[PDB]
């Protein structure tokens, strides 16, 4: 199962790990993607997850967008997890670098509550430009299901754990 995760709360766990490597190892029921409204998996977690699926996640996502149109910021869709997970929950956190509303981060985390257990990144962190300390705070205060957070950056992981209230 998941291993080496530090317990933050009753249901939130955290580890300094590459989410792609965690997904290939654990093969969880749900891996969360840090998606944009277009499901264009170019960089960050999305680019890395997509690259691990040999671009199959992108092909599937483009068919989904062609049929359904874009997601909302704060919204999500469930697609295949390909070789990484049974499912991929593509969640759109606000991208503060693109001027999106940070108040939508709580709405984005609410999507996790539809799944009993998930492997996930911190939403809106990294290239999405939000404060990762704030993202972890919103995560612990919003998610009620079991979330295993994979934090790619070592120094950020240490800062998140040492500053966690």
């Amino acid at each position: 199962s998941f291993s080496g995760y530090l317990k933050l709360t009753d249901n939130v766990y955290i580890k300094n790990a590459d989410i792609v490597e965690e997904a290939k190892k654990v093969k969880p029921t749900v891996v969360v993607n840090a998606a944009n409204v277009y499901l264009k998996h170019g960089g960050g977690v999305a680019g890395a997850l997509n690259k691990a699926t040999n671009n199959a996640m992108q092909v599937e996502s483009d068919d989904y967008i062609a049929t359904n149109g874009p997601l909302k910021v704060g919204g999500s869709c469930v697609l295949s997890g390909h070789n990484l997970a049974k499912h991929c929950l593509h969640v759109v956190g606000p991208n503060v670098n693109k001027g999106e509303d940070i108040q939508l981060l709580k709405s984005a985390y609410e999507n996790f509550n539809q799944h009993e257990v998930l492997l996930a990144p911190l939403l809106s962190a990294g290239i999405f430009g939000a404060d990762p300390i704030h993202s972890l705070r919103v995560c612990v205060d919003t998610v009620r299901t079991n979330v295993y957070l994979a934090v790619f950056d070592k120094n950020l992981y240490d800062k998140l754990v040492s500053s966690f209230l």
